[PDB]
């Protein structure tokens, strides 16, 4: 089997991408944030505290003839940005882009933190990291990809995120028309539950490539590119007037600036992030200070190849027995 679904930016900055997902029978379509940095499929629901729902579409398990309470199961998750959610668990039929999994754990939120309530465009998350990170207790549950893997033509999914435009998540096949050149594959460590890999270096603009190992995670659920402070300083030093602002929470730059590109290495290959992808616009409406899309990871504990980096590439998440990641230009 295969699936193919379009993913759409939630706003004009590509802060996140939503993908329609069919849950239950008859289908209830919710727009979920596909997150290769986490492993829970959770939704706003008829069980979510009413004051914490503000415009999201909810899953109502009592209206699905295929929903079954997973008795005793609870979940609770906290994300790197400090947001969180928790609840109980149903199993139900879940379909993405024509690919159907029966018996998928659908984690129904009883509580969500304010950042989720305040974003009416995201009805929940669909985790695509390794199932060892799933938070369901006392019986850990498998991700949608893990449940689908055996049925897929090939045990892979691909992320082709757009810049200020829709893109595609494919399951079970690699669309050879969606990228240019060849795909360069690189080793993955699953020891922390992430799609963790080592970039071979970077370049700033037209500068020379610096060969240096940068361990990080491919994370579609993170907006920005978070790299070591040395690398980030070298980038922003090429933008006149750019500075790190403690009050804003990262590097800002004059909105009048033209940003240089940023290149990252994948083996001997190179992925070029155009400068425009690094512009996240005014820090507040009407400001002439703009927020940078490359930020320091120093306070995170891990480097994160988020959407800023991933949308410059066609990215293969190869879930074979020994997982690997593939990157191609597009």
């Amino acid at each position: 089997s295969t699936g193919s679904a379009t993913t759409t930016p939630i706003d004009s900055l590509d802060d996140a991408y939503i993908t329609p997902v069919q849950i239950g029978t008859p289908a209830q379509t919710l727009n979920l944030d596909f997150d290769t940095g986490s492993s829970d499929l959770w939704v706003f629901s008829s069980e979510t505290t009413a004051s914490e729902v503000d415009g999201q579409t909810i899953y109502t398990p009592s209206k699905s003839t295929t929903a079954k309470l997973l008795s005793g199961a609870t979940w609770s998750i906290s994300y790197g940005d400090g947001s969180s959610s928790s609840g109980d668990v149903y199993t139900d039929t879940v379909s993405v882009g024509g690919l159907t999994v029966t018996g998928q754990a659908v984690e129904s939120a009883k509580k969500v933190s304010s950042s989720f309530t305040e974003d009416s465009t995201i009805d929940g998350l669909l985790g695509l990291a390794f199932s060892t990170l799933n938070t369901v207790s006392p019986t850990q549950q498998k991700t949608f990809f893990d449940n689908a893997k055996a049925s897929l033509d090939s045990p892979v999914f691909t992320a082709d995120l757009g810049y200020h435009a829709p893109g595609t998540y494919n399951f079970g096949f690699i669309d050879t028309t969606a990228y240019t050149g060849s795909i360069t594959y690189t080793a993955v460590s699953t020891k922390q539950g992430f799609w963790e890999w080592t970039s071979t270096g970077y370049a700033v603009g037209s500068g020379t490539f610096k060969s240096t190992s940068i361990d990080g995670i491919a994370d579609t659920g993170t907006t920005l590119l978070y790299l070591p402070a040395t690398v980030v300083s070298a980038y922003w030093a090429q933008v006149s007037g750019a500075k790190s602002s403690s009050s804003v929470g990262g590097y800002v730059f004059p909105c009048s600036a033209t940003l240089p590109s940023f290149t990252f290495g994948v083996g001997s290959a190179r992925i070029v992030i155009p400068g425009d992808y690094i512009d996240f616009g005014p820090i507040s409406t009407g400001s002439s200070s703009c927020f940078g899309g490359i930020q320091s990871s120093a306070g995170i504990g891990i480097n994160i190849f988020g959407d800023v980096a991933l949308k410059a590439a066609f990215v293969v998440f190869n879930g074979a027995t020994t997982p690997t990641l593939g990157f191609a230009s597009k």
